[PDB]
């Protein structure tokens, strides 16, 4: 019996508010557990992802002073790499997120503005969300070229450390990927990829999108640079990635879908990937060894998915 899956935009409405309620700012582990102000401030950027629906607005935010501190200390030092360590594609469009966006120190931009850039670039939009979405749900997204994002920053007490994703991550990691045409269509391959799929093969999907929207190395020319957007979110593991410490293999998904990896350390191991158009074309072979009684493919005009036989 087939897994649903949304086959119009609107449809991502669904199922887009089954987070896991009992999430992780909740573990006395957490920076900011002891603290009541960021619980509520946590459950209030919760709040506006719940009430959500697609085509809307995304609500602006008026960021605390200490969150813009937060904020500013994560970009001063992260920034100081990109030129050096990030990816080609990075380091072209930040510039004009700088310009357009207000991505400054002093300043954390609203991920309406960031939206309408980036579907200005790629079609890709932002859609807050409230907490962890199932691989299912969040995989299945990106197939309509839409990234489930959060909009909550990490607290202050500890600026270098997120165990989650937060504003930062989404931001400084992901969103200048997402800028770019090649990455776009390898992103929304692996979406495509999950409509529909077993649950076994959800799992692969989500270790080979670790293994590349989050930890991903790329060739350029005859050097090798970071992508990933957890490498482009931690100061520590993105000069370590392109060190001689870990080890790197070549992007080869019956190998990548399998591998295991832990969140908690940097990466033993990374794969490389020849470019963004090789990765996706390697994606779409692996899709068809899903077992699927359909096809897929995304239709932007109509923004619905059309399954054939
Ligand atoms: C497949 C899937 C579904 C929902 N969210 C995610 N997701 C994303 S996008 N970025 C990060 S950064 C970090 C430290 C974690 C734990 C994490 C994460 O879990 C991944
Ligand atoms: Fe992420």
């Amino acid at each position: 019996t087939v897994p649903w899956f949304p086959r119009t935009i609107q449809e991502l409405d669904r199922f887009a508010n089954q987070i896991l309620s009992y999430g992780a700012e909740l573990d006395a582990d957490h920076p900011g557990f002891k603290d009541p102000v960021y619980r509520a401030r946590r459950k209030q950027f919760a709040d506006i992802a719940y009430n959500y629906r697609h085509g809307q607005p995304i609500p602006r935010v008026e960021y605390m002073e200490e969150e813009k501190k937060t904020w500013g200390t994560v970009f001063k030092t992260l920034k100081s790499l990109y030129k050096t360590h990030a990816c080609y594609e990075y380091n072209h469009i930040f510039p004009l997120l700088e310009k357009y966006c207000g991505f400054h120190e002093d300043n954390i931009p609203q991920l309406e503005d960031v939206s309408q850039f980036l579907q200005t670039c790629t079609g890709f939009r932002l859609r807050p969300v409230a907490g962890l979405l199932s691989s299912r749900d969040f995989l299945g997204g990106l197939a309509f070229r839409v990234f489930h994002c959060t909009q909550y920053i990490r607290h202050g007490s500890k600026p270098m450390y997120t165990p989650e994703p937060d504003i930062c991550h989404e931001l400084l990691g992901h969103v200048p990927l997402f800028s770019d045409r090649s990455f776009a269509q390898f992103s929304q391959e692996i979406g495509l990829a999950s409509l529909g799929a077993p649950d076994e093969y959800i799992e692969k999907l989500a270790t080979i999108y670790w293994f590349t929207v989050e930890f991903g190395l790329c060739k350029q020319g005859d050097s090798i640079k970071a992508y990933g957007a957890g490498l482009l979110s931690s100061f520590g593991e993105l000069q370590y990635c392109l060190s001689e410490k870990p080890k790197l293999l070549p992007l080869e998904l019956e190998k990548t879908a399998i591998q295991n990896y832990t969140v908690t350390e940097f990466q033993p191991l990374y794969y490389v990937a020849e470019s963004f158009n090789d990765a996706k074309e390697k994606v779409r072979n692996f899709a068809a060894t899903i077992p699927r009684p359909f096809s897929v493919r995304y239709d932007p005009y109509t923004q619905r998915i059309e399954v054939l036989d």
